[PDB]
């Protein structure tokens, strides 16, 4: 049997679950067809090289080494390395990285790994408290990725993916669309986790675009400035930007007058704005505060 069905999991748990200490949000997919819909979803070939991040006991792994030309799976736990040489034995395909992908340089992984690969995706089923902190560290590191197809917490996954328009747009899912075109395209049943969740989570698919969204003087700044303004919601934005910058209490009327520079209310919610507003807010903003 392979690895992601229930008889095969419950085994190697048994075998092995004294050998590894059980991680916050972790869990063990035993759905194959699941698994290959989720790989459907990514567009795996025999041409594509393939990142995993957090491979469990192998369910997922497992899948794609099947169908990818190659699979690069980070895992941070030594005691799960070893159990994967039992579980992945059968393929020569899969090569783990004693690393934890938040510190690896991902860029020399792939040089060093994907030679003989047409394009890389990342596909991957990561805990809530990892998810964000992943994610924007792989699309901050611009990295030649064509694509992140993620197992993740609906809701997490609806802030992503959210239109401007819609209740769920926040900070997230400006950054996240910033470097990405985002869309959830499965909800993934309870019941393919051992444990399972409570609720019924989600699979996003995010492309990457050829270049920004929008035009910016500092990445980084973009994303403090989106973050700040969205901290408390439905207060001013000139309020956000005074509590939650570090420049803003020294600066306070540089702040106004940038504001008042750029055409942009400070009486209105971080939440009203454009991304193209909060582009060129981060531009003035930037210029005068450093």
């Amino acid at each position: 049997k392979d690895i992601a069905t229930p008889i095969r999991t419950k085994e190697i748990l048994k075998k092995y679950g004294f050998s590894f200490k059980k991680s916050l949000g972790q869990n063990f997919l035993i759905d194959t067809n699941i698994l290959n819909r989720i790989v459907d979803h990514a567009e795996v070939t025999e041409k594509t090289g393939v990142i995993e991040i957090g491979p469990g006991i192998g369910a997922l792994t497992e899948q794609l080494a099947k169908r990818a030309k190659k699979v690069v799976a980070f895992e941070i736990d030594q005691r799960l390395l070893p159990i994967l040489k039992d579980t992945l034995s059968p393929y020569e395909n899969v090569t783990v990285i004693h690393q934890d992908v938040l510190k690896a340089d991902v860029k020399s992984v792939i040089e060093e790994q994907f030679q003989d690969c047409d394009e890389i995706m990342v596909v991957a089923n990561l805990p809530y408290y990892v998810t964000t902190p992943i994610i924007m560290k792989l699309l901050e590191e611009h990295l030649p990725l064509k694509g992140i197809v993620v197992m993740l917490q609906k809701e997490v996954a609806e802030r992503m993916a959210a239109d401007p328009s819609s209740k769920e747009y926040g900070s997230l899912s400006i950054a996240v669309q910033f470097y990405t075109e985002a869309k959830t395209v499965m909800i993934v049943p309870k019941t393919v986790f051992v444990p399972q969740p409570n609720v019924d989570s989600a699979v996003i698919r995010l492309i990457l675009r050829d270049g920004p969204a929008v035009d910016v003087e500092n990445e980084s700044f973009f994303f403090q400035l989106i973050k700040a303004s969205f901290a408390q919601r439905r207060k001013t934005l000139l309020n956000n930007l005074v509590n939650n910058l570090p420049e803003g209490k020294a600066q306070k009327s540089t702040i106004e007058q940038v504001l008042e520079e750029t055409n942009i209310d400070g009486k209105r919610r971080g939440e009203s704005l454009s991304i193209e507003e909060f582009a060129a807010l981060s531009n003035g903003l930037y210029k005068a505060l450093f």
